[PDB]
């Protein structure tokens, strides 16, 4: 049973994560250049099975603003959950092995992040980016249903496994683009792009491992609160790591 | 529900199987070798600079892909109609569940929406992969609605998640038919509009069946009515798409 001291400590950690992300959000908004990545349409120039027009730019992702957005969403929800006003709802949810505000935040913030990673890899088709956003959101919503309908140690991981099936799809997409089957150019994928894909792939797998460990509920993971803390650590570090790598790689003259 | 009522649904599954198997044969025998490309449009400079011309990675053999969604339907309709599955089928129906329906739909409806996307000129391989994944996710949410909720309990959360995932490919189609930023106003063929509009209505009809079942008002309080509606919709939707694709693209000798 989660005590009042334990919940209050978790609220404090949420607040700390919020301040880190809010300050990083300010730093990116202030310091970032106007680097932009295109969303494109490559339209038929006749009936299906004929030829295509050249890709056209439909809109440009303002990368600095998009990084600020996933940091800002994190700050907002970490601050909401940390509030004394929310202690009762937070306590009640943790008692039921749930944190719904976590999934609401992740469904938006992690989806912004994987779209930015896709664009940094050169994925530009607007339907590719929309469907990556949608399938990544679906991964999060499956994790939400795992918490809503199961309890740790009840032997039921079906929603979790559905989440893994949805969750892996964007990463298969990235792997296809970095392999670049049929490519004519001899240009290498930049080192900093490999850094982003590999480090954030590891972070995304870490989130899945937290839910798996929580719902297996073996050893120290029998205590749901250990997973709650792990999620805060992973969201703090994953978001800060992606923001810094995008900033360092694309948003400064250096 | 009466044993007779279930034997009846067994019979209806068999009838649907025979129609789809015969249509599968007809398409395999009669269809031309019409193919739709899956493309990669790779960076040929650092992120935020230049792209190579799109390259064709592979070609969807449209006749074989139509035969595949008809064949998947025939296979699962035959599996569930078997006297050897009558216990497992009856048992699941008794619990307001049909897992074999969702397993089939997760593959067959995903092949269908990818084909519709390609007919609309969506070609980027990540667009088509992520459309497959988000459409499969829509089906898996429908499965979780049946697994975890009871009709009339007021809980449609998995259903609404399925709607969020489910609408994403259709927003994609709408973007490609509007073709924002296009250099010219290239006409979408009438038969393509027929396919998008008819199958959008069919896809909405599937969602309405689950909604009606879990609201559980009127005759829809009887789960077997929805089981029957799903068989009718999968029979008609698949036959309608197969005929429209065949008539639109698979007739002329190439
Ligand atoms: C419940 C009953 C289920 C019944 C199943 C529903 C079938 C839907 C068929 C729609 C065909 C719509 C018309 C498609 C052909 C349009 C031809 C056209 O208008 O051509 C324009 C041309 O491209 C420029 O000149
Ligand atoms: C280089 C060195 C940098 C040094 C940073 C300077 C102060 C930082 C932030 C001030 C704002 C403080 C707000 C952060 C809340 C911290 C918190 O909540 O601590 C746990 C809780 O209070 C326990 O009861
Ligand atoms: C592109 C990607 C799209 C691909 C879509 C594939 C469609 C999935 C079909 C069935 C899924 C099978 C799920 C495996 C079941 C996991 C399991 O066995 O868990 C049982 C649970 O613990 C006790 O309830
Ligand atoms: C709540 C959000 C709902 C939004 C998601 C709904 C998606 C509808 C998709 C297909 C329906 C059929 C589409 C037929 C309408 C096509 C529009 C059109 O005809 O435009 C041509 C264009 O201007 C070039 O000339
Ligand atoms: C800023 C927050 C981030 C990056 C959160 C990421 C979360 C995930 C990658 C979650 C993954 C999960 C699965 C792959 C399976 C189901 C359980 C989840 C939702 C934890
Ligand atoms: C051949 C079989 C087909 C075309 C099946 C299609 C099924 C759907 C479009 C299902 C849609 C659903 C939702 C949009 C929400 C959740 C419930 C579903 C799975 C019935
Ligand atoms: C049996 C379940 C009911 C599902 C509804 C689907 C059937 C109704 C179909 C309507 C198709 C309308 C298509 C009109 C397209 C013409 C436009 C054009 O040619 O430009
Ligand atoms: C500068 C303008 C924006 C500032 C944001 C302030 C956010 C502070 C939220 C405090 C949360 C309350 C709490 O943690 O108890
Ligand atoms: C899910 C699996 C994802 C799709 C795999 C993509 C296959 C790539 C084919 C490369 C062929 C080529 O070299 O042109
Ligand atoms: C219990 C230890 C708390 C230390 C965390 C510091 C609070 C946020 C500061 C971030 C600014 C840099
Ligand atoms: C849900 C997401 C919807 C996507 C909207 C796409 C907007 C495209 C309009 C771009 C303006 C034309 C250049
Ligand atoms: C209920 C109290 C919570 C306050 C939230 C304030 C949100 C500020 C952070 C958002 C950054 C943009
Ligand atoms: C609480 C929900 C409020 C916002 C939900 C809508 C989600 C945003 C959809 C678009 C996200 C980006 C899509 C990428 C390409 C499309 C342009
Ligand atoms: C009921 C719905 C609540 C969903 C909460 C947040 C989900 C956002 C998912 C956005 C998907 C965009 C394609
Ligand atoms: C990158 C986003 C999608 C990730 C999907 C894959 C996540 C897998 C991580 C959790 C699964 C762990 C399975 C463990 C099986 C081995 C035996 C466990 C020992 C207790
Ligand atoms: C709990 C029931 C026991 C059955 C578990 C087996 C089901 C596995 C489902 C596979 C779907 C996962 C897809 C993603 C895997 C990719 C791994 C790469 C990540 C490093
Ligand atoms: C136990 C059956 C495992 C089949 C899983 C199929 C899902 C494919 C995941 C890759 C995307
Ligand atoms: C714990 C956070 C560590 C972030 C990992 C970043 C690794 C990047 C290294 C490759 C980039 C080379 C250019
Ligand atoms: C009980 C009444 C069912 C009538 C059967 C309809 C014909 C099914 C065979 C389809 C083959 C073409
Ligand atoms: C010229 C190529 C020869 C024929 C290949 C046709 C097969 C296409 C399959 C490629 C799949 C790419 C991603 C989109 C669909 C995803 C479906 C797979 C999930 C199980
Ligand atoms: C195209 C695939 C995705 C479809 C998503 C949308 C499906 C919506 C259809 C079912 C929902 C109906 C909601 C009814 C609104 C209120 C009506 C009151 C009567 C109970
Ligand atoms: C209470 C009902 C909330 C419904 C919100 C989810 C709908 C999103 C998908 C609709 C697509 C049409």
């Amino acid at each position: 049973k989660p005590t009042v001291k334990e919940i209050k400590s978790l609220q404090n950690f949420n607040r700390i994560a919020g301040v880190f992300h809010l300050l990083q959000m300010l730093a990116v908004l202030a310091l970032a250049n106007d680097f932009a990545l295109p969303m494109t349409g490559t339209y038929l120039n006749g009936p299906p099975g004929t030829t295509f027009s050249a890709p056209v730019v439909i809109l440009e992702t303002p990368v600095g603003l998009a990084v600020a957005l996933f940091l800002g969403l994190s700050a907002l929800f970490h601050f909401i959950v940390s509030s004394g006003n929310f202690f009762k709802r937070y306590s009640a949810s943790l008692m039921k092995n749930q944190n719904i505000f976590r999934w609401v935040e992740y469904s938006l913030s992690s989806s912004v992040m994987i779209v930015l990673i896709a664009q940094i890899c050169g994925i530009a088709d607007i339907v590719a980016l929309l469907a990556i956003f949608g399938v990544n959101a679906s991964m999060i919503l499956f994790g939400w249903l795992q918490e809503k309908y199961t309890q740790p140690k009840d032997g039921d991981l079906l929603p979790f496994w559905f989440g893994c099936i949805a969750g892996i799809v964007p990463w298969i997409g990235l792997l296809i683009y970095v392999i670049a089957p049929g490519s004519t150019s001899d240009v290498a994928v930049p080192g900093f792009v490999y850094g982003i894909i590999i480090s954030l792939f590891l972070f995304f797998n870490s989130f899945a491992l937290v839910q798996y460990l929580q719902y297996k509920g073996k050893g120290k993971w029998s205590n749901y609160l250990r997973g709650e803390r792990a999620y805060i650590v992973l969201s703090l570090v994953a978001k800060s790591a992606l923001a810094w790598q995008i900033f360092s790689g694309t948003l400064i003259p250096a």
